[PDB]
């Protein structure tokens, strides 16, 4: 044991209503929205295949410059209660909500900065807006925040001088003051998920992290707070150097989730994967032609993938400079949400099943021990094989859409046969068994 001051708080998972809420709601949209998307990647002339939201570094716009695009944010097509509709539509029960990202512009009326909505022709409290209206659709909001803050002077990258010191413990004051302003104006939120963390000056002032969780939780009853926050007395950041989670749950798998087979670790610990739905874009970027940009069914694949996992999985969005959405978004919103109409029972309050993981697919678990089938990959055998945990039999299966009865053979000791629907249903789909666990 290394002895820590700043190290975990939590032992296992958080329990209380406000806790079990996050997990239970399990799917989420993103929304990353600045100052970014009026370039959409492209500063004088060159496009840049770097992340968007990022194209202040590619194109080394000095801040002053970059920040000026607040005199062109004006995106007349906005309007809360249709972003609320989509998100509603979607059958996302969450939404996160990019206050600040490393650009420093704040999408609330900061009185701590001077680069906010408020500075713009716009000047209307968008933040504020969409919390109204995903509230009033039933949608909890969650609230994204960059710690970096290309903005603002005093922040340093790292701390190599008394200077630099003293600069740096006045941003962090700068920053507590945003974020009980956040906690304060919206008192509504459930979670704040921080970024802008990893450099050198975060890594040395590992006891802000910890007071940033403290203090955030002591003025948001039950607020869940990510890892990527937290570091520790050494530095370490997301797990601490006794190898135990900071915050509430495990922020990561960005790039890739965890392993079916070898990643069950994960199950021990609350989680929340957020996907771009082109390879690498966050903000708006005006050409997706340059990354490989995923289907409905390679999201909604991902999607059961982190609940049959334990984990919550969230579907990025990039909005346009007008305050409308692309195209592509749209469609993905919709098929996401016509596929969990059908299906969301499978998803929604469900968790991991604790069976040996099959090819077809993926199985959940409800609250009531239901164990869905979410069939990917139809086998030409139209056989699918189940091995039980021992003790284990399955006493009845049913197709989730039309009640239809499937046939369950016995193959061996531990396995059956779940015979596929009578006819091939087209798209991914539920089949739910009925299991017995011996007295």
């Amino acid at each position: 044991e290394i002895p820590l001051k700043y190290g975990a708080t939590n032992e296992g998972k958080r329990q209380d209503p406000a806790m079990q809420k996050f997990r239970d709601n399990r799917l989420g949209a993103f929304i990353h929205w600045g100052l970014y998307a009026i370039p959409g990647g492209e500063w004088n002339g060159k496009v840049y295949g770097g992340a968007a939201e990022w194209l202040k570094s590619w194109a080394k716009v000095p801040a002053d410059e970059w920040l000026k695009l607040m005199d062109q944010w004006n995106p007349t097509k906005f309007d809360a209660k249709k972003w609320a509709k989509m998100a509603k539509e979607m059958g996302t029960k969450y939404v996160k909500i990019t206050t600040k990202h490393h650009e420093g512009f704040c999408l609330w009326p900061s009185k701590y900065t001077k680069y906010t909505v408020a500075n713009t022709p716009y000047k209307r409290d968008i933040l504020g807006e969409l919390v109204k209206a995903y509230n009033d659709e039933g949608i909890d909001v969650h609230f994204y925040f960059s710690v970096m803050d290309w903005s603002n002077p005093d922040y340093r990258y790292d701390i190599k001088s008394k200077e630099d010191s003293i600069a740096f413990s006045r941003f962090l004051e700068f920053t507590d003051n945003q974020l009980k302003e956040l906690a304060t104006r919206y008192p509504t939120v459930k979670d704040f998920w921080f970024d802008g963390t990893w450099d050198a000056s975060v890594k040395k002032n590992g006891w802000w992290t910890a007071h940033a969780e403290q203090m955030l939780k002591e003025l948001v009853p039950g607020v869940a707070i990510n890892s990527r926050l937290r570091a520790d007395d050494k530095g370490k950041r997301h797990f601490d150097s006794n190898g135990r989670l900071m915050g509430d749950y495990e922020s990561g798998y960005e790039r890739r989730l965890p392993d079916p087979v070898k990643d069950l670790k994960v199950t021990q610990w609350d989680w929340e994967a957020c996907m771009t739905i082109p390879e690498n874009q966050w903000g708006y970027h005006k050409d997706w032609s340059l990354s490989y940009v995923k289907t409905p069914i390679e999201v909604i694949d991902r999607i059961v993938h982190a609940v049959s996992m334990g984990g919550n999985m969230v579907v990025n969005f990039g909005p346009q400079a007008d305050g409308d959405f692309r195209p592509e978004e749209k469609a993905m919103a919709t098929a996401i949400g016509k596929w969990m109409n059908r299906y969301g029972k499978a998803v929604y309050a469900c968790d991991y099943a604790g069976f040996e993981k099959q090819d077809w697919g993926y199985y959940t678990r409800g609250k009531n021990d239901e164990v869905y089938m979410v069939v990917f990959n139809q086998p030409y055998s139209e056989r699918l094989i189940v091995k039980t945990p021992k003790g284990i039999t399955v006493e009845k299966a049913t197709l989730l859409t039309t009640g239809e009865d499937i046939t369950v053979v016995e193959t061996t000791r531990n396995e059956y046969n779940v015979s596929v629907p009578k006819k091939n249903p087209g798209e991914p789909y539920v089949i739910q068994l009925k299991v017995r666990a011996a007295k």
